[PDB]
């Protein structure tokens, strides 16, 4: 119940929120069905439209008007935004030349430049160019401010997960809002667009910008708006708030537009009906920019123009149905659409086997427009697993398609031409970012970045300290004229050992044979020089990675490669090597096929053994530095050391062998030499972070040799590819992957064919940021370069997407 006979007189769009059962007058009172009777009367005036006309100038104030053209209106702070244009012969903001903003130009009492977030729902990245002729305001912002060609949203590319990601800098798995529709098993509750449930605070984790603001004494305007409040009333409300006395005036605001998402759903991303909503958005920006100019704030306020996601062509006839794959189609609940999530209909059912479901859905049709995964096997770049609201079974859907359960679910539950929510690397899902203001840069293009990064910057723009988040603070410093945040490298926690020759062959009982008894003054000091690390500046191009946790490990040098070897995990954490363009591929000679040599630098007790690999028939082994790329037949023996060896399922060796034998060389050719760092990853609990020694869920049978869940590689070269990787003078170029260590290749429906038809396709799907690998390994890369740390942070957040 709400006693709704209180009044809104003098309380229109209040900032503090009065709790039930007193009535409300704030921008969300409508969504709670708890506005005071007079709210519509007092706070939602509409009379006379939104624009001053020639006759309205210096009128006599009429409180019934939606906005005012009267002489006192500048003082009351409630003129129509075009009041100055018509009545005082002023120019629209958009018609004024782009002049640089070297210093904030703020009116007295303004302690800091305010921030306005202008959020546009469904604003697909390609609109900035494709619709530019009809969006002059937005185009002034873009070309005068700082902009990226596009901004990458989070997965799923849905509204709620993305709008709350923006506000927190957190992944959906972390903030809790993993979809527009969710079931929480511990709540036995369901979060949906229609219903009251979504209003409970228990769904919304993390700390959103406005809470972060308040707690640090920066006052915030309320971010969310009720749909029924027209957009023009939203802008004047932000302008009225900006006229408030210094002590009550918030420093951060948000505006939201349902367009163009609303139309895009009806008419597709580029339907001819799309021109108008874009025209309308632009108008609303114009209005805001005019309102700011009236207030002398247009050279004081930082404005962020940002979208939550893009829009793809989707229609009813492009739906795949589960009922065409499953028999037990009524045992399962499917959360449907542009992404699928599956669970049991009742947990009072022990005969629910996810494996059968996964199997029944795998490569079953040659045309198939989705692919099933257990959530932990989803690409690691999506970070879509560590939450109980994310169902074990996930369906990743082809762009342009839908997944539904039964055909009835579509005809009785076509009406739409557009949708979104696909994999966040898909082009049609990309969205926009423009920043304009005194703190942003002038006429500056920046490379594309991820929406998870903006919270840090917004906190910077406001002189706030960000709550712990998934952005990488400093990686967007290149957007800003002036910086609140100087980032610093984390300190190394573990210093390495540098073992020399300490053990004799016969001290080893590993069950590892090699034909190595093939056999100077000149060339016997030289290979010793290599073991002391004389070719280190060649294979370790950016300094050794730092270990950011306490552990026990040794740096091992060789002619061709260098490793940080973990005495705990009994394999290297990292293995670094440069392959120049002219380097040549060779084969494993017939006599060395099964060669594995003991490492005299490392104790038997801290080494693996071939015996275990013999006894485990699920588990074979592979090597981190590839024998195929040895510089010389002598050097090749280095690659067969027990300390270069890592466990690998036969199925995975196929992917790995192809990567090492063919692709490394190909990359070195195209990119003019590459530096490769490769290693194991252990993330059994799929939280995206390194598991500790006591969290290992799987060992090679009858041993203490832990089995990795993933294998990564970081491949780096010179951005200017006229220079060799090992002699780059400036900016670097990187690409990375985190391959899932899986006992089969069921993910690749073409796997029965030659590795040249599927393997690179798997690796592209599993691309990664260096920073994703950092979270997973507890390492810190690029410690020694000639580049600024900011630039290196940017490099570390880069993701190579393989889109056109
Ligand atoms: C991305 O960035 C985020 C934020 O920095 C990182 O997430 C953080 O990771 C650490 C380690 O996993 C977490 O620390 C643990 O914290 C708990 C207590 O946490 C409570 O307080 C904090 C602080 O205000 C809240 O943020 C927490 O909120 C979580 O739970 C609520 C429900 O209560 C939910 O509404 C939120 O969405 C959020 O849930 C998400 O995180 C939790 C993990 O806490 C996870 O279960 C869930 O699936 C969601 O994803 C919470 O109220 C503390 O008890 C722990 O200590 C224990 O472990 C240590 C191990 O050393 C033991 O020594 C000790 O004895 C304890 O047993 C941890 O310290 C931190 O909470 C978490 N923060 C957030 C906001 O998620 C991610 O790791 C980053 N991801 C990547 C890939 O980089
Ligand atoms: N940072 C930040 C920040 C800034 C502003 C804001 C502002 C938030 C805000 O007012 N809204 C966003 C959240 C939802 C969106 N919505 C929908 O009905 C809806 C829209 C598009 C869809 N496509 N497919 N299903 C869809 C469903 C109603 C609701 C109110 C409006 C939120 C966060
Ligand atoms: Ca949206
Ligand atoms: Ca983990
Ligand atoms: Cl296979
Ligand atoms: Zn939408």
């Amino acid at each position: 119940w709400t006693a709704t006979s209180g009044s809104c007189k003098g309380r229109c769009f209040e900032l503090q929120e009065v709790g039930p059962p007193d009535c409300r007058c704030d921008n969300l009172c409508k969504s709670y069905s708890s506005c005071c009777h007079d709210f519509d009367e007092l706070c939602l005036k509409t009379a006379r439209g939104w624009e001053c006309t020639k006759d309205r100038c210096g009128e006599v104030r009429n409180e019934e008007n939606a906005c005012h053209c009267s002489e006192d209106c500048l003082s009351r702070g409630d003129c129509c935004t075009n009041y100055q244009v018509v009545c005082k012969g002023e120019s629209h903001w958009v018609d004024d030349d782009c002049e640089e903003i070297k210093v904030p130009e703020c009116p007295a009492g303004f302690v800091r430049p305010p921030l306005i977030i202008f959020s546009v729902d469904g604003f697909r990245a390609s609109y900035m160019k494709k619709g530019s002729k009809v969006m002059p305001n937005i185009e002034k912002l873009r070309s005068c401010g700082t902009h990226a060609p596009y901004m990458r949203p989070v997965y799923p590319t849905k509204t709620f997960p993305n709008l709350y990601t923006l506000a927190t800098g957190l992944y959906p798995e972390s903030h809790g809002i993993v979809g527009n529709s969710m079931y929480d098993p511990v709540f036995d509750a369901s979060f949906h667009l229609r219903g009251r449930e979504k209003f409970n605070h228990r769904w919304w984790g993390g700390q959103p910008l406005w809470i972060t603001a308040t707690k640090q004494g920066v006052r915030a305007g309320t971010f969310f708006w009720s749909v029924s409040i027209p957009h023009e009333r939203r802008i004047l409300t932000i302008l009225q708030w900006l006229s408030l006395p210094d002590n009550e005036r918030p420093s951060v605001y948000a505006f939201y537009s349902e367009q163009p998402d609303f139309s895009g759903h009806k008419y597709g991303p580029f339907g001819p009906e799309m021109t108008n909503p874009l025209r309308e958005i632009d108008k609303t920006v114009g209005q805001l920019m005019d309102g700011l100019k009236q207030l002398r704030l247009h050279r004081c306020v930082n404005v962020i123009f940002v979208g939550d996601h893009g829009m793809e062509d989707v229609t009813c006839d492009r739906t795949e149905f589960l009922s065409n794959y499953l028999t037990n189609v009524d045992d399962i609940t499917l959360v449907p659409g542009t992404l699928g999530r599956i669970r049991a209909k009742s947990i009072n059912n022990s005969k629910y086997d996810p494996k059968t479901i996964i199997a029944a859905l795998t490569c079953k049709k040659p045309d198939q427009h989705f692919k099933p995964y257990m959530k932990q096997h989803l690409p690691k770049r999506l970070h879509y697993a560590n939450n109980r609201r994310i169902e074990d079974i996930h369906l990743l859907v082809d762009r342009r398609w839908h997944v539904a359960r039964k055909p009835l679910d579509v005809y009785k539950k076509c009406f739409f031409q557009g949708d979104h929510g696909f994999d966040n690397k898909v082009n049609s899902m990309q969205t926009v970012f423009v920043g304009y203001g005194p703190t942003f840069k002038y006429r500056t293009k920046v490379p594309p970045f991820e929406n998870i990064e903006l919270y840090n910057v917004m906190c910077d723009l406001l002189g706030l300290k960000p709550a712990p988040n998934n952005g990488t603070h400093g990686s967007l410093n290149h957007l800003l004229r002036t910086n609140t945040f100087r980032p610093t490298m984390p300190d190394e926690v573990s210093r390495p050992n540098y073992p020399g020759i300490m053990y004799l062959q016969s001290e080893f009982d590993l069950g590892c044979t090699c034909d190595d008894k093939v056999e100077n003054k000149l060339e016997e000091l030289n290979k010793r020089l290599h073991t002391k690390g004389s070719t280190k500046e060649r294979h370790l191009l950016y300094g050794r990675p730092a270990v950011l946790y306490r552990t026990s490990y040794d740096i091992l040098y060789h002619t061709d490669f260098e490793s940080g070897y973990s005495e705990i995990f009994l394999m290297p954490l990292w293995t670094s090597y440069t392959i120049s363009k002219q380097a040549e591929v060779s084969s494993i000679p017939e006599h060395l096929t099964n060669c594995v040599r003991p490492d005299v630098r490392v104790s038997p007790g801290f080494s693996q053994n071939c015996l275990a690999y013999k006894n485990d028939k699920q588990m074979s082994y592979g090597f981190l530095f590839p024998p195929y790329l040895s510089s010389s037949p002598e050097a090749k023996y280095d690659a067969f050391l027990v300390t270069n060896m890592v466990p690998m399922y036969p199925a995975f060796k196929r992917v790995w062998a192809y990567f090492q034998r063919v692709l490394v060389k190909k990359y070195a050719s195209e990119r003019n030499g590459v530096n490769v760092i490769s290693g194991p990853i252990f993330d059994y609990n799929y939280d995206g972070l390194r598991d500790t020694e006591d969290e290992i869920k799987q060992y090679v049978e009858g041993s203490s040799i832990p089995v990795p869940t993933h294998y990564y590689s970081i491949i780096t070269s010179c951005l200017d590819f006229t220079q060799p990787a090992d002699k780059c003078d400036g900016p670097l170029s990187v690409s990375s992957f985190i391959l899932p260590h899986r006992p089969d290749n069921d993910e690749s429906c073409n796997s029965s064919e030659d590795e040249s038809k599927w393997v690179e396709e798997l690796m592209k799907m599993h691309t990664a940021r260096v920073r994703d690998i950092e979270h997973l390994t507890g390492l810190d890369f690029y410690r020694k370069t000639s580049r600024s740390y900011s630039e290196i942070l940017t490099l570390k957040t880069y993701l190579h997407t393989y889109e056109s």
